[PDB]
């Protein structure tokens, strides 16, 4: 079937000069995070995945008056997740089947996915987002201002090469039974040049040359075993530094960090508060999945709940953001 | 940004013929008829780690047609003819994507040389295996392809399990890196179900494609931490793959994980498999095999017929590798 | 630079119900005066050019009060221009839509099929002249009538595109008056054709058409002017002699006025008298109008043309009351 | 159905070093005759069509040897035309339908195509060819030193465009009535820059910005009556010179000033002849309608004889040349 290239969509929500320069700065702000010259905390939050821009507008509005009222401590970027590996089958994601029925009305999903971005860096809230597929970037990675690959991607060497070429800092998830060398390993490969074959803004297959991605790092996210702890993060900040790649690191408080149960993401959040209070010298970084209301549901009948993962609703989110600010305060006066 | 030949280029130099249609659409049908129990013949995947050279590629499967046919009542031999490589972080990722071996990238004369190897192959009676590596490279000789793997380190990925999906040939999804199994079974479940997502036409322009799944598909033991290969071990996947619902007969790997990437370990796998194809063995469809002209790897392509990525078993020893393993599947064929 | 294919326009702009009824329609209706099922008159008017969407909206709201007026003696369809071909040298609002020598064509494109897609949906039914080989799969999905252009009826590439054409279609007769060409373009556009084109997506392709059954030639002077019922009757015969439909239209216009826009006017009251002495052959007329007469160089006067100068408001119904009282007697025999 | 764009043709069969430069010398050497530097004739000479590639590099090998003998006084061409336009239906050429039997295998026409004009220039032939379709000039312009835009479509628009963004000079025919303004006005339109829609070699549509062919001229050709002599020429060149453009023109021998009689062409060639060595200060060149065999043939039975219009023969060709040679000799002597 029919797809619409990505100048198509470009041509309909062009990046404004408020968008381009707030993605511009952000990539430039979270690489200073990456290579230890500034010692904000990043913080990646929001929902595991967008069903309803609508929903995700009324988050970022509250996310945002946060983002600022921290800026000094933390850099707050949205969760902004549209593409969904799953563990054989189901939903994947807004972009793949927009009216959430099995329609797969991709062309819709795209839009949408492009006008929620747009939308959301013309109000002050930078986005992220996990590149899944190798063709969707086009139409809308100008608006991304960090990148994840995911946990079964991370060892992928067509993912790897997509890193590679990608303008926004990237983070390598560690694999679903904890290894953390597929990452360390991914880190080398994005951080040199690639010639690969991709598609073009145009919608034709061609050669890339790709400079490489100097601003990639490690997220710890869990495997048979949580790996969030100071025992962890030192263990994997010398496999970084025998690699020769950065030993700054990010945190993941959900997924196999969590085991699924979105009321231990502020356990996670104190252990890591506390590790920034003592040293914490290579963190840079954590994630959270949250939404407005908490929990998870099979169909979206109630607002501001996902149908992925289950998140922590909007108090918590307070609370878990206000204590990594006030344990971050006291790491950077250091 | 440079300027990629679509498929219709290559298929318009080279068609496929009436002989290649047939050995393929054949192959797959024989292949399809192991991986769901009905012949008990051995598949024996073999040849190189990877395909450099197309003369040594050509002069290896001249050797190999002769043992194809001798053991063609026990075994069902299909030559590896691999053209993409997965890197452990960055070096030389295969003949489509450097073919001049030199930084040059001429991926146009890449493309056009795998199918004029896999052309030459097919016509000559060789059929053909390949790692499904790239989303875009497939299209210009999938036809020509009568099994398909995909990789340790691409089983996991949702993108690989959709390639698979829309695929014609049989494919084996390989157990993870350090030995995890879930993830092929998982695969052959996701994999054998239709998708819907994005890919490239035959004319070089993205699309939406709807596949109608893959019905023949199985997992490949190619060992962890801890090698695989054993009764033990094959007994215990055979044991998941029915709980999953999918196909219990599956394929082992004598190289990578299994030889603790020694390639004069490859005979004691295989010695094994056939102590177990004598003694039972009724799990087992097929076998992988890392072999060339001469044993062992290079950085430099500097001997013929030697392999630069993974250390091969060489010549003298496949023959004695393959009559081992037919000896034994005979006498299993016989009860 | 970086063109958007038709389907982006698509997507964005889709054929609404009412426009793909309206269209398909009045396609059959023309179809029907081609092949003589029905006398009514067909009147291809409207501006020269289209300069400016607001004035060809409003333009269309007065026409439409006419074209329901007069429905069953005239069959009123709007001219819907973009540009000119020119003898050489403003290029049309696709070609240019600024203006001032910009070249937005993007923007052009999608701001002519936005109008077209208005106009249908107001019940106004659009024709236009199709110039060149890529542009049409942008909105020939909402014409119902389409021209090639004299300096264009004997070019091969043109009667291709002709003969896979939705629409009926018109052939003009040639600069200095040559009819034989739009003869043979008829003959030649019935027909199937092979050759290159570009598909919705944007890409070459060989396309296999299937012939158009419904053309016609148009009378636009040359040499001296064609319009009268002698050379109407020379037409005729030889569009009998080649085995085409001997039914056609009489642009008012262009060399039948010459460098008179008023004398549009003496040639609708020609064609008047033909039709009630009995005027078989005639199934159309064009006209150029606009909501104020004359022409001017630069786009200040609002509904004033820019290229040829039209006829204004008055003058319009003027004829087409001129023209529906004439018609409605012939239809009467 | 599926075409292979232009670059498909291009991989196969590469222009050479030797092509190239025949190409470009030829091109440069023909801008000097149209601009009057050089008084050397022009002569564009071969078949009506080609419908025999076999045939027409056994015509270019004979003719090569008097391209070289009369080297000083003429620069001889071949004709290669590839694209036929009708009166009404018919044939349309060999890229069209290159098997001759209504199946229309256009990749393998214009495969064929390339194929004879890379062979053309690589024996030392240059090429001319009338171009007609909008796409087609992609596949083989490159191994082209002269085109032609027929009578019936000098006034069109997109012919004029195509013209402007040509590299070799072309001539535009006056129409087929005898109007030679709508050639002169079409010098005057494809001297100029152009913005309209093309497609790239990769075979997708684009907006193209042409620079102007500086190197365009007029080709009489015939009308109702003829116009080849001496009056018509000097009619013609005093309104080239009133429209600013120049007023050195070429001269067809067949078509319509021949009244279609291939045994005609010569008398005209030899009222050239007398301008020539009279005067003749206008004509930089002339066209001829020559094959091995004279005549015309309904179906291609007979070996190198035309199945479009009839052509004079290989003798007869021989004749015309030393004529026009020894003619302009004298010219050029003044
Ligand atoms: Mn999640
Ligand atoms: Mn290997
Ligand atoms: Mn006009
Ligand atoms: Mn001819």
């Amino acid at each position: 079937k029919e797809l619409l290239p990505p100048i198509a969509h470009l041509y309909e929500l062009p990046i404004s000069k408020e968008a381009s320069g707030l993605v511009h700065r952000t990539r430039q702000e979270i690489s200073d995070l990456v290579h230890g010259r500034d010692k904000r905390l990043l913080v990646i939050i929001g929902p595991c995945s967008i069903h309803d821009p609508k929903a995700a507008l009324e988050y970022a509005e509250r996310l945002l008056k946060l983002r600022k009222q921290y800026e000094n401590e933390l850099l707050i970027v949205m969760r902004v997740y549209f593409e969904k590996p799953r563990t054989t089958v189901g939903w994947k994601g807004l972009i793949n089947d927009p009216h959430l029925d099995g329609t797969f009305d991709i062309n819709f999903g795209l839009r949408q996915a492009r006008s929620l971005l747009l939308s959301l860096n013309n109000m002050g809230m930078p986005a992220s987002t996990e590149f899944l597929d190798m063709i969707t970037p086009q139409y809308y990675a100008d608006l991304i201002s960090w990148g994840a690959i995911g946990a079964r991607t991370t060892e992928s060497q067509v993912h790897r090469q997509l890193a590679s070429g990608l303008s926004c800092p990237v983070g390598f998830k560690n694999g679903t039974d904890g290894n953390l060398k597929i990452a360390i390993d991914a880190i080398g490969a994005a951080s040199h040049s690639h010639h690969f074959l991709s598609v073009t803004k145009a919608g034709h297959s061609a050669i890339v040359h790709t400079g490489g991605n100097p601003d990639c790092h490690v997220i710890l996210r869990g495997g048979k075993e949580p790996n969030y702890d100071a025992e962890h993060v030192s263990e994997a900040a010398e496999q970084l530094r025998a690699a020769g790649v950065t030993d700054k690191l990010m945190i993941d408080c959900s997924h196999a960090n969590s085991r699924k149960d979105y009321t231990r993401q502020m356990e996670v959040a104190q252990d890591i508060a506390a590790q920034l209070e003592q040293d914490g010298g290579n963190i840079m970084g954590v994630m959270v999945e949250s939404h407005l209301v908490e929990g998870r549901q099979d169909k979206p009948e109630v607002y501001g709940k996902s149908i992925t993962d289950a998140c922590i609703g909007w108090g918590a989110t307070e609370e878990l953001l206000a204590l990594l600010a006030g344990a971050n305060k006291k790491r950077m006066a250091r």
